[PDB]
């Protein structure tokens, strides 16, 4: 049971988050900046992205998944499986 | 890909790095190397951030949780041996 959400960004600004892909390939949100688009949007560290704009990303190569995200322009659509960053409270 | 590295440091000092552990889904735990302080054994050893710590002193730390990695590192004293796996803003 995932949780979808869409991010709105300014033209010259960025969504404000970073991500990390990892083999065993899987990618999650490693960090979110304050007052960022992703923060407001409610993106959380530890959270896995199952698919961007339908396009299921579960597996893809970093560089590859990166493009799609960047290529999405100033509006992004995400469905995520909750994750957690241990230092977080 | 496993990049081995070994650090040594003294009583009243620290290896110089910080870690982050994520509990993921597809719960899988994963530990990365966060900050790596300047003038630190970790630096000299060439450890680099973003790396996935897969092995600590010969024990496998994947799937293991933060405080366990943290305990295993504390158990060996002034010497530490890591095996790391050889990140983009949006």
């Amino acid at each position: 049971q995932r949780k979808v959400l869409t991010l709105e960004k300014g033209d010259n600004q960025t969504f404000g988050f970073e991500i990390q892909t990892y083999g065993l390939m899987v990618t999650f949100v490693a960090r979110v900046h304050e007052s960022s688009p992703a923060q407001l949007a409610g993106l959380t560290p530890g959270d896995t992205i199952a698919s961007v704009n339908g396009l299921n990303v579960e597996g893809i190569r970093h560089r590859e998944i990166v493009d799609i995200i960047k290529a999405s322009g100033n509006v992004l659509r995400l469905e995520t499986l909750y994750g957690t960053e241990e230092s977080q409270l």
